[PDB]
DNA sequence: CGCGCGTTAGGGTTAGGGTTAG
DNA sequence: CTAACGCGCG
């Protein structure tokens, strides 16, 4: 019945509408926008090596495509392609439908998607398959996914992370506890608040004496980090690594500050990863298998 | 009337990548 | 993709 057709990303002419096949170079994980919609800027890219930026809006937030780290790979269905500031841009339109996968070669193909029915034929699978391969062989994996004993300081990364806890510290900032099963070579700051508003486990946080890490999020992640579920499992993007002399005692003591900053340049933001995730399923390996005495 | 299935039509701003800090 | 839309049935 219906074939959908795929314009490579070298053939798009601005006033049209096509759906596309690429590989995710960059993205923004859906914020809040300054209008009434959630915003996700998604940079792809795909055998022609030309690049589409993609400017993405919706009022679900799961209905924006489901992206979790740089490789990912992306389908959209009725995306516009029109030209701002001389430069060709990809927009939504009526409609728009997306699907993701996981980038890593030989996994199983599995659409991750908010659409209850969407159209899935052989030539989508094989079509995914052959941009693995090419992201394989043109790509590099990101360096930028560090476990915590691999963080050194005045240094942005990504974390894949269980959370713990949850403050209110000032209103423009927003306190999280949260681990991955490596202690910090440097013990984490620890971030003080008159009256504590630990939502969390308060003797499982302080068993996990020193693999517990305090990050202060910021301005627009605020929000966010206000909705966050206790014991979900978080990829925080661009988190920032600095050293400190004197700790929150005043006390004289080298620590680690995780900050989350204002903005969403870098992809800056969090995003709620579900446990069908094979990152989530070696960080479970690497929370059980943790160093405790 | 109530279903129901096939057809296809469609409100247009949000931000348009690129790390001051706190 | 999804749900408003309209013609054709029970």
């Amino acid at each position: 019945a219906t074939n959908y057709i795929y314009t490579p990303l070298n053939q798009l002419k601005g006033g049209t509408i096509v759906n596309v096949y690429g590989v995710v170079k960059f993205f923004k994980p859906p914020y809040l926008s300054k209008g009434t919609d959630y915003c996700s800027v998604v940079t792809i890219v795909d055998q022609t090596n030309v690049k589409l930026t993609c400017l993405l809006f919706s009022g679900n937030y799961e209905a924006l495509p489901i992206i979790y780290k740089n490789g990912d790979i992306v389908r959209f269905h009725r995306l516009k392609i029109q030209v701002y500031k001389k430069e060709t841009q990809g927009i939504t339109s009526s409609g728009f439908a997306s699907l993701t996968f996981e980038g890593t070669l030989g996994a199983p193909i599995i659409p991750r998607t908010s659409s209850k029915y969407f159209n899935f034929t052989t030539e989508d699978h094989k079509m995914v398959e052959a941009l693995r391969v090419w992201a394989s062989t043109h790509m590099s994996p990101s360096w930028t996914l560090l476990k915590l004993c691999d963080v050194q300081p005045m240094q942005y990364f990504d974390l894949t992370c269980q959370l713990l806890g949850k403050a209110e510290v000032d209103g423009a900032s927003f306190l999280l506890k949260v681990w991955d099963g490596t202690r910090t070579p440097f013990p984490s700051w620890r971030v003080l608040i008159q009256d504590l508003v630990l939502e969390g486990d308060l003797s499982h946080i302080h068993r996990l004496q020193n693999l517990t890490i305090d990050i202060l999020v910021y301005d627009n992640h605020v929000h966010v980090a206000r909705s966050l579920k206790v014991g979900s499992f978080l990829r925080i993007y661009s988190l920032h690594t600095k050293l400190q002399s004197m700790n929150s005692e005043n006390q004289t003591m080298l620590s680690l500050e995780f900050h989350l900053h204002g903005g969403t340049s870098y992809g800056r933001g969090i995003r709620v990863l579900p446990e069908s995730n094979s990152d989530v399923d070696q960080l479970k390996k690497d929370l059980e298998s943790a160093n405790l005495t």
